[PDB]
DNA sequence: ATTATGACGCT
């Protein structure tokens, strides 16, 4: 009972910006605004392939990872714009200096883990604290959540209904009790209304957010109401919540793991996982993991905001499937130095923005008709910023994958170069 | 033949 700890000593939030390469491209062509319309990368196979969808473009059924002539298929109206192309591949600047747009503002409010190149998570506990002592037992007004909806609320039109919920958690709130859970992510939420307006101002783009106590349920609440708005899971919802939640909606469980939580345990639903102890969880799924799942089925994780803006790695990627595979020395070395030549020049930016030099060169490749997607994966010194050397250490490096007797056999299906293990410059 | 990345666990 009263030594039973509920993980709600801290406030995360989760924003991750809707359709975002979509975004970038509508804000630089205002043709595109208010459309259905996805971003594509190549054009010549199929009409290239989506990795970003408006929500316009959604309501026809237009995912990421489809073709954009069969998009085209489901949305004849719909508007592509193409990711920029440059040494032969896919460069996608133009969405890592808007995402680093995002961060910085981001950053003035808490610190920040950039999650990916459209998401990062907050750790609001501090400034939390900061805000209810500055408000001076004073109530939290509606007004100040105009886009908050409360997950599990109204009980007992659309906006119509959100402003009902959060009329019910704002008359049920304890606001003289600075020390209650539901009032810290209230005030959470408040503070995160002004992010995502600061966001919007400063850069145009617009973002959904989840405001929990841990990042799993602060990432789950983002989804639940996309786009433009956030959405606020309390501990105490986290029971109905899960209820009816299919496993594999929880960030890591959506793979082979919840798979075999699924079909070992015989369930379907996350809540299902309170009647198992623990030492049963750790022993099907191993100890960690067990700890986890015995944890997080009841709305308790513990993994931090790790304070870490900045991507730990840098890397160049190219696939060559089907029969563009690399066949000859010539290909290799002239795709090694295509991707070595992006590499150096995201490094040198890197290098001068942050104050870091990678030491550590990791080369992969597959090779066609490997079942892997690493076929194989190298390590060697990454010393000087320059990509001949970085190309000829990579070659160097996977050359005796070559088993011809001039030509490259298995041929080559992907390259990919990274460079990691930095250290302060 | 969706591709292009990137974090992190396991051993
Ligand atoms: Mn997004
Ligand atoms: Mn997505
Ligand atoms: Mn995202």
């Amino acid at each position: 009972g009263p030594h039973m700890a509920t993980g709600q000593d801290r406030v995360v939030a989760l924003v991750d910006m809707d359709c975002f390469f979509v975004q970038v491209e509508q804000r630089q062509n205002p043709h595109l605004r208010n459309k259905p319309c996805a971003v594509v990368q190549y054009k010549s196979w199929k009409g290239g392939g989506i990795i970003a969808v408006s929500y316009e473009a959604r309501a026809f059924g237009v995912t990421r990872s489809m073709w954009a002539d069969d998009a085209k298929k489901l949305c004849p109206d719909l508007l592509l714009a193409q990711v920029r192309e440059s040494r032969g591949k896919a460069n996608l600047t133009k969405y890592r200096e808007a995402s680093v747009e995002v961060m910085e503002i981001m950053s003035r409010f808490a610190v920040i883990e950039r999650a990916s190149i459209d998401e990062a998570y907050v750790d609001l506990t501090s400034a939390v604290q900061e805000r209810l002592q500055k408000l001076q037992g004073q109530p939290i007004s509606a007004d100040l959540l105009p886009s908050t909806y409360i997950e599990g609320l109204p009980q007992g039109q659309k906006e119509g209904m959100r402003k009902q919920g959060l009329f019910q958690w704002l008359d049920s709130l304890q606001i003289d009790n600075l020390t209650s859970p539901d009032l810290q992510l209230t005030v959470g939420a408040v503070i995160v209304e002004e992010m995502r307006a600061a966001i919007e101002r400063e850069t145009g783009f617009q973002c959904s957010a989840g405001i929990s106590h841990n990042k799993v349920l602060a990432k789950l609440a983002c989804g639940l109401n996309k786009p433009n708005r956030q959405t606020l899971v309390s501990h105490g919802s986290v029971p109905q919540l899960f209820s009816q939640m299919p496993i594999r909606k929880i960030r890591s469980l959506g793979g082979k793991l919840g798979a075999s939580v699924i079909e070992i345990l015989g369930i379907e639903y996350m809540g299902e996982l309170t009647q198992f102890t623990e030492s049963q969880l750790q022993s099907h799924f191993g100890e960690k993991n067990g700890s986890w799942l015995y944890a997080m089925c009841r709305g308790i994780e513990h993994d931090p905001v790790k304070p870490r803006q900045l991507p730990k790695t840098i890397g160049c990627s190219k696939n060559f499937p089907g029969k563009t595979a690399l066949a000859t020395r010539e290909q290799v070395q002239w795709w090694l130095l295509q991707l070595a030549q992006e590499l150096e020049e995201r490094l040198t930016k890197d290098r001068n923005d942050n104050d870091r030099v990678a030491t550590q060169l990791v080369v992969s490749i597959r090779v066609q008709g490997d079942k892997r997607l690493s076929s194989l994966r190298r390590c060697c010194a990454l010393t000087r910023y320059d990509a001949h050397k970085m190309s000829h250490d990579a070659f160097t490096v996977i050359k005796n994958c070559n088993t011809s007797g001039t030509e490259w056999s298995p041929p080559l299906t992907m390259l990919f170069l990274c460079a990691t293990k930095f250290s302060a410059s």
